[PDB]
């Protein structure tokens, strides 16, 4: 086929969340694969019939596009290889370690006429995209990410760039209007982990009230989005609640709905690769891979 | 018995959330009841066999106690009449119009030794109190009270010491810590009328948001306690969910508790009942009547 | 008023499910109340300002009406009295011992010009009535009662006239054409008191499943029908669900309806004064009134 | 690797339940795939980088066992020519269009020491195994299986066979023990094509009622089981509920857990790999396999 994809890091997002999807290979050339440990590599390879490739560097040369798992830390030095190497570049969030080395990936993507995208899934997340569709003259919008014995020993500014990022983007991209902090909870434990974060974000039509407690009773995500004679809310990113005219009404995903089509990996895959058959840049291009890290890190830098 | 009670208001309030609890008059004698119209006086009195009284006044001197459900505005006046003909008085929330006449009435009721109660019924709503109680090591609550077409034809100062004072109180009464505001939406019709409000109310410990749309798709009432290993929440004052461990667990009101008992009414009114019969205070006394109300004007006078 | 009543039996179900209606004496006098127990009887009564009687009899000739909740073995001697007596009679279901007793008491009512009904709170329950009104072309119904400790020590017979009887009259309200009964489950402890009990009732055009566990792990209540393009049921008599189009809609009782509005006493109670004033029949009348008693007893004599 | 595997059949049930699954092929060597239309045959096998083969004898003699999902119709003869050859066969149900063809295909698979084995994934399901494990003195299972604009322009019998054999199998497999017929409901079209189909299946110690309405409110799917202090109920195979000391517990699937876990399809898949690897019979086979079919049989005879 016309598009050639590989894709590099074969970690466990890799094999939930893009593996499944992907490898019913439809729109491109499944070309390779390839993580640093061999071992892995060969075994997840032959599972799906995918050809294993010995480094990066040769994989991105039999490719026009790349799909990066990789740690955090290790994005800003690999996609700099990928991009100087003329492959486009999707890649989980956030973009790199820091929002300023995120900007100098960009440019070098702009430069090289390539799409550099961040995998924020939620903006495709086909629920979501119902009610943000259907909501008109909004009062306010609650959304919240909380876990259950999620409370681990890593700095609280990891935590918040690696999950909170995800209540942040999708607050800013339902806010589609610029946004200001008016309110802030971040409780850490003594050895600074994160224990609940919150954020009143305050637009001229209405606020958003995110919030995200590592230490709950459940596993839940919601997303309340309250508008004249109305109220939307969206469960676990697959049930829809619908309360107007007095009455509340609930949709399920569909029962042959895959979990990946539910939480938006699957759309936000397929539209990487139909723009680059298309010749255009994804909506999450630019300020849009960024902002809301940059956010994140204005938080972090208030931290005394 | 040794409680000689009447009633004052006859309205809408008094014959959901009052008289069906009121008449059966298990600890006290329910002496009398007034309110304006003579029909609907002797109309309702007639129903429940109770004695017509035609004035405040005359009430009040065969009584040692009065649940009064009058309009707000009339509040101050019948209250000042009531404490200095030297009877108790339970009164709907606010106390007053303004802060500064509670303040005047509270005083009053100390210095004719008189209780002055207002009916923050939610303190007394059973499954608040169980959340309350069970709640732990909080992080934050969330409380909410949504209208189906509940904008009113009043000014959002009226609508706001009627209505977005449950939410204020019950959101003082949980927090148990002082609190500052330090976030607000306030958005009016043209007219001046309430649409939406929220605000931030941030403790040491956690921090409340409350939140108050007039114009939703449904009327529901919610309490969100977040605390560690556990959510906890009430819906409608009737519905308790736990989120722990993984699992939800819901609890329905029993199928036999009334719904007066389920909001908080049947108890709270017989609490002002005990307290004058053991001769103390109930805990909504003094600055307890008039705390929420205190943090509305402030919000009123930064329009 | 036109309507004098008078209350006979003051038991645990008079208490919570009659007198909170009844004692708003809005369309009758409310004469009097009568129980066998003095003491009991003169704390209700004072309770309420009502006047005690010292027996049935005294008690009916200054009434137009009874409202009766005595215990089903008592019925029919006291019915066969208050119907001599020329007052129309409101009794908790069923209404005598046996059918053929019940046969006797509603000729006896007929050729005395007087209302003899028995108490199926559930065909005036508002959210019943709401779903039977909107189906149509119905596939199958399925009801259910079950208990959550709910085991006692008396003959299954008993629990199935005292307690099932509503699961059936409600089929039969709902079924509106015959039925023919079959594949019933009965499971008995080895004293025989009632654990399990189910029924189909096949009609003509769809059946009705019928249910009830008297040793389950909640108490619940569930009338659901299967109709062309449509779910619907109702939930502890106050939660109404709709399944159309894909979707779920939910719709809960107003948040002041009362809980007797909900379960149906107090339409039904209201009802029979309505009748009275309006010199008609009551919708449950004659046949209605014993008509799931004698599948009942085609049951017990089964087995 | 040690089993070399092929799948005849590419078609939405193949695409949907079963290749996102088999594809990732850690168990085994997906050797190949056939499907008559070659297009879609070649267009598939591209998409997962498997070797597409050009009929189905080509196939079976480079595998040792066969996944089938091709039309009831045709499952005899490709079944004979595949266990003839040699290898282990997974198919969809039912096992073929007769009970007399499938026990000719079991008695085969017996002589040929092989496998056959029918796709009844909700044995698998961990939901129901779950509910089913948990369930001690059961005294009522009920099971539906309802379809939103779901009607089929073909014979009752067809869709019985096709797809109300998944709520019998689920039934028997629940009941583990004999069970008869005591109650049925079957409504048609006037072209004879299924509305609704209930049962009330009776065994010893509780009756199982299983019902399917093809023209309902919505696609819902639903095991029930009332037991001593509890009630237990799975729902869309992927929501549990237990109701238990008069709370309802509910637990959802795992944010994580794939459609196929859910519905028993991965498990039972697995499953049968495993039992080829250890020289053992899957726990469908024999009777198993037909158990189910053999009842709609009778019932549709006895139309
Ligand atoms: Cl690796
Ligand atoms: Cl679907
Ligand atoms: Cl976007
Ligand atoms: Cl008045
Ligand atoms: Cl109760
Ligand atoms: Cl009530
Ligand atoms: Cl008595
Ligand atoms: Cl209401
Ligand atoms: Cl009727
Ligand atoms: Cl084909
Ligand atoms: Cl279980
Ligand atoms: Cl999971
Ligand atoms: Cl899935």
């Amino acid at each position: 086929k016309n598009i050639k994809m590989g894709m590099i890091g074969l970690g466990s997002i890799a094999q939930k969340a893009y593996l499944p999807i992907l490898t019913k290979s439809e729109r491109f050339e499944f070309v390779g694969a390839f993580t640093p440990n061999k071992v892995k590599r060969e075994k997840i390879c032959s599972d799906y019939r995918i050809m294993p490739f010995d480094s990066i560097e040769s994989l991105a040369k039999k490719c026009d596009c790349i799909f990066l798992h990789s740690s955090t830390e290790t994005h800003y030095e690999i996609i700099k290889i990928l991009l100087n190497l003329g492959v486009h570049v999707y890649v989980d969030k956030p973009l790199a370690s820091t929002v300023s080395q995120g900007e100098e990936l960009i440019e070098l993507s702009t430069k090289k006429n390539l799409n550099l995208m961040v995998g924020f899934n939620r903006r495709f997340c086909p629920m979501y995209k119902e009610i943000k569709n259907n909501a008109t003259e909004i009062v306010s919008i609650n959304i919240c990410k909380h876990g259950l014995n999620s409370l681990r020993n890593v700095r609280f500014d990891s935590t918040l760039i690696d999950d909170y990022i995800h209540v942040i983007d999708t607050a800013l991209w339902l806010a589609n209007e610029d946004v200001e902090i008016s309110g802030e909870d971040l409780f850490l434990t003594d050895n600074k982990n994160l224990i609940f974060v919150s954020h009143k974000l305050k637009g001229k039509n209405f606020s958003i009230n995110t919030s995200m407690h590592r230490d709950s009773g459940t596993k839940l995500e919601q997303v309340e989005i309250l508008s004249k004679g109305k109220i939307q809310r969206v469960k676990n990113l697959n049930v829809l609640e619908i309360e107007e005219g007095g009455n509340l009404t609930l949709k399920q995903s569909g029962a042959w709905v895959n979990i990946l089509k539910q939480k938006g990996f699957e759309d936000i895959s397929n539209h990487f690769i139909d723009c680059i058959e298309n010749n255009i840049k994804p909506a999450i291009n630019g300020e849009e891979c960024i902002k809301a890290q940059r956010l994140l890190e204005k938080i972090i830098n208030s931290v005394k």
